[PDB]
């Protein structure tokens, strides 16, 4: 069986980075590489990385009298700082408290949880950790029409107030760790194994997996938009006319990602795709950006890059791993205290004024 | 004394730019040439129309079914189509009937009228005109605090819920009185442009949007940076101008000054485009490029000269039409979608 970590505590985080090889002495060997694993040869989870030094930070004077504040809105909701939880699989690979865990850091620290179909927690078990807290149902598009209602149905039952249309699947991802280590989860899907039971989709990971259309269509999103109810947020966005593609067929958000460099070797890092999308997707809807924040400097150059905020992951499961939802609180305290120093030194007084911060255009990229 | 236009009808309206001469026809040559001039040799008015080709429109494929819808909404009005009217001082130049004309065009077509400071109607005039329609207030900046404080209280009493500060006063190679503005200016002779201040600061921006209760737009903005300053200093709302290069010659055109704005803006405040629409692809390009609406300016005015507010009316009407037709043709069934068009640069610029 599988030996998570369970110590709950607070953790002094100076950087996100570190966490990774912390989590490494505590996370079993082939959960680790699952969560930490990208595609290929990880080229494009450092490409994530590395495109946050094509575009620096001017400090600038400042213009307003008042102490920074970090607090912003999206779809209506008044979250503390302008990033949210990314919707990940699996959390009982890093802390025995599995997505509970993460929920209760995400509600007590007051921002939005997102919800993987994949979660290992049922609603019941995060639901307890969120304790009225917002959040987010992220999905995959069944290839079968009745589990997707099912699950928009759960969704609308969970009480979630937007979904997150996740483009790309069936365990997709070229050399994370399945192919290589030969790991397979040690537990199930209990979200999607509710609507799932006694039907072959249901029987196995594989079939759970396969249950899903490998890449979604403008089609798709037109179906799911017009049956949920919600907003939907498409996710794995990369190419402009996509965006615009995705919010004519009725997408409500545009969730900016390579899920971590997880999918598609030898694309772009994620932030170089960002001011395109944004400049195509002018203002129509939502930009919620991810796939390599690690620091505050990077929430700041994703805003005035376009987002309206972004999602964290595998440093908040790394965070969750050493701690439990008190390590996990730690690693978004950490981001928002991070945000409050380079809003001081940007000479912004808010959110606002980071959506309109001029960055340096660095040509030599991360050698300089 | 001043001997302008009179008769109300409506016009086809074929394209703006044959207004201006017709307009030549029928308006005073003194007021004539207030209207259609503009700063210097007009190098800086052509650019605003020379501008338009930078920047072209692809055809494309259609992605929805319905029919194209020009509604949008701003500051949470909605509007017929996605333009405003500019503040205009002294339309009587144009058509006895003066701002009442326009706010009764304005208000038929089902849009916003923008009152300028220096407008020849009373408020009463333009307030039977409009029927209830939604106005904006354009004021200059007082060098005297309680003017300001008595304007702000006047437009909110006068039903405005926006406020336009005019970053510049008045440039190149009046037979009526100004009753808004001298419904204040009595007592002192102002009313005898030394009243308000001939370049607005960020510290100005402050004073007006604190005391304001409205939302505050600051008009004639060109550089990115005074955007930024201006919201930090309060402003609800950018309105990219050059005045219809009235002000500042050997500058360049206003639409070349658009994405570098809208980029900086990066949708903290709505943004108003005007200077040098004449067509509605100039509005579908100034959507693509980051406005929210464009204002209307020269065109409704000639349009005024030549048939009051029927006259007026057709130009709206016209620009309109004009735009569906430029949906239909870049496969945008709605304002959203213009706001999503991808343009082709032209870097050989009119000539081509
Ligand atoms: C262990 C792990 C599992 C993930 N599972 C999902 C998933 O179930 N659904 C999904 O939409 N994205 C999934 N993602 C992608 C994340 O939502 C997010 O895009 C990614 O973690 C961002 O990259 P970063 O954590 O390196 O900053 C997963 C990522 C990780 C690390
Ligand atoms: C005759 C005339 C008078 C104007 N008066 C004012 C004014 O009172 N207040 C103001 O803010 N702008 C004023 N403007 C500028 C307009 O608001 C607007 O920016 C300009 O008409 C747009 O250029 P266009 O008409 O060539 O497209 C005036 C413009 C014209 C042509």
């Amino acid at each position: 069986e599988y030996n998570a970590p369970s110590e709950i505590k607070y953790i002094d985080v100076v950087n996100t980075y570190d966490l990774e090889e912390e989590a490494s002495k505590v996370v079993p060997h082939g959960g680790f590489n699952y969560i930490a694993g990208a595609s290929g040869d990880e080229w494009t989870k450092r490409a994530n990385d590395r495109a946050w030094k094509h575009k620096l930070l001017y400090p600038r004077l400042a213009q307003d009298v008042e102490a920074p504040d970090t607090s912003t809105e999206i779809l209506g909701h008044k979250i503390k700082a302008p990033f949210i939880m990314a919707p990940i699989a699996a959390h009982g690979l890093a802390h025995t408290t599995k997505e509970a865990g993460t929920a209760r850091a995400v509600s007590e620290f007051g921002t939005i949880m997102s919800i993987s179909a994949y979660s290992g927690a049922t609603f019941e078990e995060i639901s307890e950790g969120l304790n009225g807290g917002p959040r987010w149902f992220q999905i995959y598009m069944a290839k079968d029409d009745q589990q997707n209602r099912d699950i928009l149905d759960e969704a609308k039952s969970d009480g979630a107030t937007a979904i997150i249309l996740t483009a790309d699947s069936t365990v997709s991802g070229n050399r994370d760790r399945d192919v290589k280590n030969k790991f397979v989860y040690p537990f199930g899907m209990p979200i999607v194994q509710r609507y799932l039971r006694g039907t072959a989709e249901g029987m196995s990971l594989n079939n759970i997996y396969g249950a899903s259309k490998q890449k979604i269509s403008p089609r798709d999103i037109e179906e799911i938009a017009a049956h949920s109810g919600l907003p939907v947020f498409v996710k794995g966005i990369q190419h402009p006319e996509d965006a615009d593609m995705a919010i004519k067929r009725g997408a409500s958000g545009i969730w900016v990602s390579n899920h971590g460099a997880r999918q598609l070797y030898e694309a772009p890092g994620s932030f170089d795709t960002l001011p395109a999308i944004a400049e195509r997707v002018n203002k129509r809807v939502p930009i919620v950006f991810d796939s390599g924040v690690r620091r505050g400097e990077h929430v700041a150059k994703a805003l005035a890059s376009g987002a309206d905020v972004v999602a964290l992951g595998r440093p908040v499961l790394f965070g969750l791993a050493l701690g439990g939802w008190q390590g996990a609180y730690s690693v978004l305290d950490y981001f928002q205290k991070d945000l409050t120093r380079v809003m001081q030194l940007t000479g912004s007084q808010n959110v606002e004024d980071l959506k309109g911060l001029d960055l340096f255009d660095n040509p030599y990229g991360y050698e300089y």
